[PDB]
């Protein structure tokens, strides 16, 4: 019947999309977001980043969080949470603080316990730490980097565990998908986390693509696999696949074959639990602001029509 349904018949746990509070009072847009035929899962695009749940120093706001939730839960739906520990998003006061290590620790701490607390039993996983790589492998030099080093990676991890031992607790990352030092490296950080005592639970790859600059299937699953070896879960957590435009038929039609490969590779690998796509239609894809001359990223259009994307992603799922 669609996007879930076929995702859940070859053992995965759901296909899903993220989605953001402002597109909710969109009743057509909601109807299709509600559709489990499609979608089993949701992600808060926005509303449990740092900024928006800790918007001053130990005082925490959810309603804007709460409110995806309480569509998912609604319909039914999983939710990933996402990101407790992130350089983007920060509010004023971390990214201005005089820190120490004990006092930053002692915040970001809060943070965690805070946030994963509040959504206790809400979500299948949380994205803990976000984009903490450069593309060389190093480690970002966040706030958090500066300040705490490599150790704020499991601290945050076995901090987030104590608050919720239940929840699947990823590290996510952007071009550690296909194979190259920034997959090394996020290797590298499942094995930290462990070394450190620390849990982690699942890999998470954004899958931010390139129409005709896609990684291959075979690549994409020997990454998934490089990353399941260790003992974790994956899942494709923001998917999209961008297109220099302006839109062609021949654009289109490579666009779901890129789709397409994305969708199959993770039904090759045992322990590719999921797909999410970063929203579902092209009119609410975050590309256009960010990459200049580059849209049309996703399986419906921005008038709410499948594009062939949306059939390549069947027929990857094997539907
Ligand atoms: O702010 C980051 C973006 O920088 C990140 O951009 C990457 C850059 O490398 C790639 O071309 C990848 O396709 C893009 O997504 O994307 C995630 C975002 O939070
Ligand atoms: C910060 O303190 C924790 C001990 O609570 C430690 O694991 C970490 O390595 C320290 N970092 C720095 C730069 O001192």
């Amino acid at each position: 019947a669609g996007l879930n349904t076929a995702a859940k018949a070859k053992g995965l746990k759901y296909f899903g999309s993220a989605t953001d509070n402002p597109e909710l009072t969109d009743s057509a847009y909601v109807a299709q977001l509600s559709n489990t035929d499609d979608f089993g899962q949701i992600t808060p695009g926005n509303s449990m980043k740092w900024d928006a749940t800790e918007p001053s120093q130990n005082s925490f706001s959810f309603a804007n969080g709460d409110a995806v939730v309480n569509l998912a839960n609604k319909n039914g739906q999983l939710m990933r949470c996402h990101t407790l520990v992130w350089h983007s998003q920060l509010p004023n006061w971390v990214s201005s603080g005089s820190w120490t290590n004990a006092t930053l620790l002692a915040a970001m701490k809060n943070h965690i316990t805070n946030v994963v607390t509040h959504y206790k039993g809400k979500c299948y996983a949380w994205d803990v730490v976000n984009e903490a790589l450069n593309e060389d492998g190093t480690f970002r030099n966040s706030v958090f980097y500066q300040i705490i080093g490599p150790a704020y990676i499991p601290i945050a991890f076995a901090t987030a565990a104590a608050a919720d031992p239940d929840v699947k607790l990823y590290y996510n990352d952007y071009n550690i998908e296909y194979s190259g030092a920034k997959a090394t490296a996020a290797q590298n950080i499942v094995k930290m986390i462990k070394a450190y005592g620390a849990k982690i639970d699942g890999v998470g790859l954004q899958a931010h693509f390139i129409v005709g600059s896609t990684p291959s299937q075979s690549d994409l699953t020997t990454v998934l696999k490089g990353y399941t070896a260790l003992g974790v879960e994956v899942a494709y957590t923001e998917l999209d696949i961008r297109m220099q435009l302006p839109s062609t038929a021949a654009k289109l039609a490579q666009q779901s074959t890129d789709f397409q490969g994305v969708a199959a590779a993770c039904v090759s690998t045992t322990g590719c639990v999921g797909v999410t796509i970063w929203d579902w239609t092209d009119k609410y894809s975050w590309v256009p602001s960010v990459f200049q001359g580059y849209g049309a990223p996703l399986p419906w259009d921005e008038n709410y029509v499948k594009k062939p994307a949306y059939d390549g992603l069947m027929a990857g799922l094997g539907a």
